[PDB]
C-alpha cells in the first residue's frame, strides 16, 4: 500500500518520499544571472522533498527571456548555483535542475547585442513580454538555420556539464509549457521544411538530439524529461496532442531514463468535451518512473500513487508557500496561502519568509 509517503529508488537515490517539489520560476537571480546564498537558504527550507526540481534556467544567454532568471552557462553561475547545491545536501536533500531555452518567449532586449530571440518557425507570439524598461510587444523570432541546431544541441549538453560541475544530483529537459523544444515538437509553432519539421519523427527530433547529448554527460537515470501535452501557455498548441505525445513517451525509453515528468494543463479537462491526452496514455507509453504534476493534494496524489498511475507527484504552488510541504501533508496540517504578488521577483518576502508549522 504505497503512498506519497513511500521511499523511492530513483536510479541510485533512495527519495524518502513520493513528493516532489515541481520547477518554480522565482526570478530572484543576482548580477550576472548569479544565484545567491538567499536562493540556498529558499531551496535549504524544502529539502524534505522527496526530490526539488530547480527552477528553469537557461542553458545559454540567449535562452532567457525573463528578467532576472538564474543561468547556468557561465563560472559564476556554476559557483551560486554551488551554494544551493551545498545548502540542499546538507540538508540531506536531493535536487535535479530544469534546462531552459525560452526560444521565442523573448525580447531583443534580454537577447545578446540586442538580437531576435531564435525559434523553429518565425512566428511572433501574441502580447506583451516585460524587458528590463517594462512591459514591450513580442517581435517576430529568427527561424533557426538547419546548420544551427547542433549549437542548440551543444548549448544544452554545456548547460548539462556545468549542472554537472555545480554539484546537482541531476538535470531536467524543460520539453513543456511552450518553449523552445516545445516549440519544435507542436505544429502550431513549428512550420519548418527540414528534417526539424513536418513528420512527428522530425518535430521530435530536436528533443531526441537534446537528450542524447545530456546522457553523454549525465548517467541516463539522473536526466529527465518534462512534458506538458494539453497546455496553450505562450502560444503553443499542437493538433494532434495524443500522436505527438504518445509518439514522444514511447521515443523517450531507449535512452533509460529518470523518468518522464507530466504537467497537466488545469484546464485539460474543461477545455475539451474532455482531456484528448489522458496521463494514462503516456504512462502506458514511456515504461519508466512517471511524475505526475497539475492541482494535486494529499487525497489526489495518494490516489495515483495507489492506482499505480503515476510514481511521483510534483507540487508546485503549494511549495512555494509550505517549506515544510510533505510533512504538513503527512500530518494532515493546514496549509499557508500562497501569495501570486510575490511569486515573480523581490527579496525574502513571499519567498523565504512562509512559516514552518
Ligand atoms: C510561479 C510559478 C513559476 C513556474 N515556473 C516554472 C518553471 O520554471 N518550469 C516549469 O516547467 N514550470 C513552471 N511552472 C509550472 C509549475 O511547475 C507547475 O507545473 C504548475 O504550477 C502546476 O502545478 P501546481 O498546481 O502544483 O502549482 C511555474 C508555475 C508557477 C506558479
Amino acid at each position: 500500500n504505497i503512498n506519497l509517503f513511500s521511499s523511492y529508488q530513483l536510479g541510485e537515490l533512495e527519495l524518502p518520499n513520493r513528493i516532489v517539489m515541481a520547477p518554480l520560476t522565482r526570478s530572484r537571480a543576482g548580477e550576472g544571472n548569479v544565484p545567491h546564498q538567499l536562493n540556498a537558504i529558499y531551496y535549504g527550507q524544502r529539502a524534505s522533498a522527496g526530490l526539488i526540481i530547480a527552477e528553469a534556467t537557461q542553458v545559454t544567454p540567449q535562452g532567457q527571456g525573463y528578467p532576472h532568471t538564474p543561468g547556468i552557462h557561465s563560472p559564476e553561475q556554476v559557483a551560486g548555483w554551488k551554494l544551493v547545491t551545498d545548502t540542499v545536501h546538507q540538508q540531506g536533500g536531493r535536487i535535479f535542475l530544469q534546462l531552459w531555452h525560452v526560444g521565442r518567449i523573448s525580447h531583443p532586449d534580454l537577447q545578446p547585442d540586442g538580437g531576435l530571440p531564435v525559434a523553429p518557425s518565425a512566428i511572433a507570439p501574441k502580447g506583451e513580454v516585460l524587458t528590463y524598461e517594462g512591459k514591450k510587444p513580442y517581435v517576430t523570432p529568427r527561424a533557426l538555420d538547419t546548420s544551427e541546431i547542433p549549437a542548440i544541441v551543444e548549448q544544452y549538453r554545456q548547460g548539462a556539464a556545468n549542472a554537472l560541475a555545480a554539484g546537482f544530483d541531476g538535470v531536467e529537459i524543460h520539453a513543456a509549457n511552450g518553449y523552445l523544444i516545445d516549440q519544435f515538437l507542436r505544429d502550431g509553432t513549428n512550420q519548418r521544411t527540414d528534417e526539424y519539421g513536418g513528420a512527428i519523427e522530425n518535430r521530435a527530433r530536436l528533443l531526441l538530439e537534446v537528450t542524447e547529448a545530456i546522457t553523454s554527460v549525465w548517467d541516463s537515470q539522473r536526466v529527465g524529461v518534462r512534458l506538458s501535452p494539453l497546455t496553450t501557455l505562450n502560444g503553443c498548441v499542437d493538433s494532434h496532442p495524443l500522436e505527438t505525445f504518445g509518439y514522444v513517451a514511447q521515443a523517450l525509453n531507449r535512452f533509460n531514463l529518470s523518468y518522464l515528468h507530466i504537467f497537466e494543463a488545469i484546464d485539460a479537462d474543461i477545455r475539451h468535451g474532455g482531456t484528448v491526452v489522458p496521463t494514462s496514455h503516456l504512462r502506458d507509453r514511456f515504461t519508466g518512473t512517471l511524475i505526475v504534476n497539475g492541482g494535486y493534494t494529499r487525497e489526489k496524489g495518494d490516489t495515483v500513487i495507489a492506482n499505480k498511475a503515476a510514481d511521483l507527484v510534483a507540487f508546485g504552488t503549494l511549495f512555494i508557500s509550505n517549506p515544510d510541504l510533505p510533512e504538513r501533508l503527512e500530518v494532515n496540517a493546514p496549509l499557508n496561502q500562497a501569495d501570486p504578488t510575490t511569486f515573480y521577483g523581490g527579496g525574502e518576502k513571499g519567498y523565504t519568509d512562509y512559516p514552518f508549522l
